[PDB]
């Protein structure tokens, strides 16, 4: 009965391809994807289904087939401000300086494809599927939109959610499980430096937020250097940076995006704070009188996979898919918002990863403006493994 | 005679201000200011002039009046792209980004009222005057631009070439002069650091040029501190950065705007190359593949100042506005490309400054977001100077 | 039975062996340099009727026969580090030396030294072979590669097994701490010469001032680990001293740099010390300097790995002897060591535990600093103890 | 110039070759500031051989009067001590090198020149008519030295003279001619050491630790800014740090860093500016690594800007261009280097002038003061520095 709708996804395919470059045409920023978001919404209508706006630009659809256990899963769908530099014949227009970069176009064709399969299908299967289908991932606090939105009191708690992640992966077109710790926690701040200008041959009548700013880069660099156990994960990345426009004149502002990882909650505040103390003190060292301001965007706790649940998940793919297609590892350094949906819900989760490339871990890797899933494979393997994962309660 | 076109000048005060607000509100940038030149030929039509368009938005009018001495006096009209903080009623509008944070306006309504007051009274004085507004002055090249346009070929060689510059300057209201070298050698680039982006958690996959760039920005600090003669003068200032987009990515590009001040430009060359010395060498250190790329902009070499002429109208300032009014300062940080107009022409040249505050060296300097020289006094004693550098050839 | 006896027979010689260790105490020197610490061994081995054999340069070994049966070595190290004790111990190292036992390795020999003099005095209580290994110069001095060139496998017999162990600050308060497979860090040791063009200190234009340059390298230094390595790597790159100059107003001609890298394998170990003259060339070209600057390798290790089943059976009797309290497994240390050179070189299965020595645990002062000061009598006793334990189910 | 000036000046060929074994002696015997106990005693016994009477003043200071006849007084101040850098001029009279210390400041020609010109004076006291001051001083090198003298009595032991001078040797332009600055002449100066105080441990653990090494070399390199972007383009300042030093083990991380730190400024107020700018930044990048202890700053020598006597230095410079020619004596822009030596005529209350000699062919292309190279050449490097005392001299004793 897997067998039989994993071979349905054929019929569909070309379809599902033709979705897929429409989304990936249509990048939006984090709580902006009002295209994308309308278009799911319309996808999920196509099947009868009743999609439920929840935290703004979020849908939720529930596949009612009868008695039996529930399966939710999440598929995320903003993209980012890079422009798009792949070449591909469906590429966004590079005028827009927006890319699918992460793959969440991906992730929400296969989650769309998952559910025309099941709708289309209910003789094989038993219970209740949720899709779900969360903006604003990338530090744009999406999950957390969604539950304030009232998700769990909207939408009946399944007995299981899952979702995936499109990357750069060995094995190629495989998929990748970690149990318990999977990612690590995150925080994403924007600084900002407050100098006194002046003009480019009078520094001695300015304080130039420049020069601090390069001081406070290279000072934070420490923290991962010297500061954390080198057995431990942590990462301080300065995604950003403006200040200024003419290059003869001391600017008064410089602003800094600023980017943290630890491998647990206490580590992610021990970072956090000790960025605080170096660009005050940063501060302090030019004589810079205003305070540096420290603006919060988003944080994450570290991804913790259920144990049980992901052993019960990797034997499941090994079954269906072979046993060398579904491999441990271990943890990635990124982070996911994710899991704010599985605990508002208080259900248990498996979040796991899957490889759009050939080339596996030689491929651009996420965020590089050349990141492009390779057709048809990456899409059909992200469809599969929905349909695999949901089976053990839906066909079982 | 001197005295006399100075003060009628009060008839038209209330015009000149205003016109002065008009173009603190049209703040262009360099080479761009099609807006304020518009607005300047205008103004010398109004008078019965005939403006010639020279180097793209560049303005001269010529003003003949019997055999005689010919005087050119020169001012610049860009702004700059800071936004305004002066809280002013005739204040540019905060959300343009632009500002004439530099009293470019002022020099231009000041040369304006002084076009006029020799106009409106031709039998005061004889011989030629030639108004020269120039585009492009922050860095934008734009006395070049007047030069390789045929400045030289459409206008007549005058006998002397003037220039005058405001700032927050010691005495408050007064005038200062430097006979030799008054200014500094400098110049512009932007310099693009070329690294490999990639996700904020993943950097070993990347070369992240914003960490190369901050390495970049502290080391050419020793260029000054350690490579320079404690005795001369140089600097080195880096006036804008730019790269990324999401806080969680690292980028590809960081785009550095650079400025270089020397005393000389054998020391100017010499600061240029070790930029590139330590770009390069930063981003090896990286194990960044691309070249970094350094874009010209702008170089201008130091402001030398006719001795004898300088000497000459420090003597005349200090005649008709008072001794102390008019004084001699030792040679200025900042530059300039004015130079190039009386060069192109090969006449005899001097730039002076005025203060445009009652603080003097006390008030907002140039360049900040609070600069705004403070009416009736700072227009109306840029407008008389003029006169009063143009009378002894003129009157 | 005889285990216990023998262990037992420890307690009428804790004056006698407390006394030694605070003499080695006293006698801290310098990697291969350990003159009166290597007499004082083969003094100490002569008096228990044994023929200590002098293999690499300070480096003494005994072999103690006693009837048929296996042969198990153990090996301690014995040289000190250059940092002015300061610890206010009674039998405080003399801080005019400039020198102290500040990993413990005094504890380390005496421990040994303990162990073969039970052995001796107990003949009945076992059988077989037993290989005491004193070996210098192991904080980077090269100690165990000189007793591998100067012959140890063709001059000393292979044992069946070989073993060896390391106090520190450890959790539980002294127990022992085990680690199956990777257990430490590869490790480098160099010199860096940094060569610029002196002159006055009021005139650093006539100069290329190596100073600001090794600055500028330290801090440079930084972006190996926190954006070269992969953030689920261990690295380490430490600048663990610096000289140059001696007068305040002018400007010196060279400084050294010494460094110490650490990574998780042989691969990350070579780039890190690849990215490290990438980064001192490239730094020193900033600045302008001719002179290619100079690095002076002092020495190198593999991490150490132990052998899998060989750390479960020391485990097991380890928790069967002191109790499943106090004999534990841990992640890998950070640390790093050269003690594997010696059963690699007899081609035997090795085991390297840790101890602790401290009440505080994991609160006490660490290696390596003023403070370092295990705890008498339970420190010596443990880590004495552990030897006799470890060889039991060869010897006994 | 005179008759009995170029008769005092011709009888320097007498004594050449002991002068010259006295300097190579004194080049030998290089020794720390205020320590100079053996170049000291040398001193003494040298004006113990003419018959005049050393005072020992200012620890290892050595001042001698030369009374002769009724006349205006001139003294003449040389300095003694040496530095701590390796000698690497290969000369046959080379110091050794396994010393660790060289006259890399000309400090022992110095003072030979001050010897042979009391020598010349002492041998011929028919051709000139006064008194002159000889004034050995030690710790010049930031040592205190001048202050030294001053405090054990220099002003209260010894009369004043009329007019007081000193001269210094470098590699200047023209080859083995004098240079001459009226007014602002040098820098003001500071010297410290600056000590950062982490925590150590193991090379392998830096998370335990607090890095005093990376907090040191973050110091260095923010200093920079003061010169860079602090003070004014057109202002004369310098931040040198000299000296480095923390740590012994490469696999360990230590708990002190000390620095050897410089300041020059082209005056007081500018000289205060830099020093509490240096101390604001050590403070703060200390505070940004989270250091508890605070860093000590420990003083070691201060001098203001040696500004030169206007009037005595246009009568000197009129003096040496008759004497030696017009080309030979030259005016020249204030240097950046800095000298205790005022601490000296100011005391006494008298005009002072210190000048400049080339002790080189090459002038400005010769190894540089405080280079391990610097080797003024004989016999011209010391036959012009005796000849300008004596010449220096001439319009107050002949
Ligand atoms: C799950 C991981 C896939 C890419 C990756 C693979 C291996 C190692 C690092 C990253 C990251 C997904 P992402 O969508 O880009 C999540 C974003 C934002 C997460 C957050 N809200 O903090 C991030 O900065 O990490
Ligand atoms: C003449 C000087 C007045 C302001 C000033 C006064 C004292 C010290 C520094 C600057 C600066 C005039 P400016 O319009 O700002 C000239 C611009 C551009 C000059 C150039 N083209 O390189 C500059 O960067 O220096
Ligand atoms: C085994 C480990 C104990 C101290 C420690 C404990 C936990 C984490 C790091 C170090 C260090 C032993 P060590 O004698 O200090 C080895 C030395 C020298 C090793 C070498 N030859 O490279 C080192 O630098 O690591
Ligand atoms: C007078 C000058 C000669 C060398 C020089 C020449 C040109 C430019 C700078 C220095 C320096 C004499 P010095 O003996 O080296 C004085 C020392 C010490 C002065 C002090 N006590 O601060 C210094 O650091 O400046
Ligand atoms: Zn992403
Ligand atoms: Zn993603
Ligand atoms: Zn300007
Ligand atoms: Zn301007
Ligand atoms: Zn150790
Ligand atoms: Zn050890
Ligand atoms: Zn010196
Ligand atoms: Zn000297």
């Amino acid at each position: 009965n897997l067998q039989k709708i994993v071979d349905s996804l054929e019929s569909s395919r070309a379809e599902r391809e033709e979705l897929y470059k429409w989304f990936h045409q249509h990048p939006e920023m984090s709580m902006q994807e009002h295209e994308t978001s309308k278009r799911i919404a319309e996808e999920l209508e196509k099947l009868g289904l009743e999609p439920q706006n929840i935290g703004v630009t979020g849908q939720v659809a529930v596949i009612k087939n009868g008695e039996g256990p529930s399966v939710a899963f999440r598929a995320d769908f903003d993209a980012l401000p890079i422009t798009e530099n792949t070449g591909l014949d469906y590429s966004a227009d590079p005028e827009l300086g927006m890319m699918h970069a992460c793959g969440h176009d991906l992730h929400t064709t296969a989650l769309l494809g998952a559910v025309r399969a099941l709708v289309e299908n209910k003789d094989l299967w038993s219970g209740t599927f949720i899709a779900v289908h969360q903006p604003g991932e990338e530090g744009g606090g999406g999950a957390r939109h969604m539950v304030d939105d009232g998700l769990a009191e909207k939408i009946a708690a399944p007995d299981v959610c899952f979702a995936q992640h499109v990357f750069n992966e060995d094995p190629a077109f495989g998929y990748v499980f970690t149990p318990g710790r999977f990612l690590t926690a995150a925080s994403n701040w924007r600084i900002h430096i407050h100098g006194e200008g002046g003009h480019g041959s009078r520094p001695h009548l300015t304080k130039d937020p420049i020069v601090v700013a390069a001081s406070i880069i290279t000072k934070l660099q420490t923290i991962v250097s010297r500061e954390v156990d080198p057995n431990e994960v942590a990462v301080v990345t300065v995604g950003s940076i403006e200040g200024g426009k003419s290059t003869n004149s001391i600017p008064y502002t410089v602003t800094l995006g600023v980017n943290t990882r630890a491998s647990n909650d206490e580590l992610s505040e021990y970072v956090q704070n000790a960025i605080k103390r170096i660009v005050i003190a940063e501060c302090q060292a030019a004589g810079i009188e205003q305070e540096p301001e420290f603006e919060y965007l988003d944080s994450v706790p570290a991804v913790i996979n259920d144990e049980d649940l992901t052993e019960q998940l990797m034997a499941q793919f090994r079954e269906f898919f072979g046993e060398d297609q579904a491999v441990e590892i271990p943890p990635l350094s990124g982070s996911e918002d994710y899991p704010f949906i599985p605990n508002a819900w208080g259900v248990p989760s498996v979040m796991w990863g899957w490889s759009g490339f050939a080339a596996g871990s030689d491929a651009p890797g996420n965020h590089t403006d050349k990141f492009a899933p390779e057709l048809p494979d990456a899409l059909e393997r992200g469809t599969q493994a929905i349909l695999v994962a949901a089976a053990p309660w839906l066909m079982k």
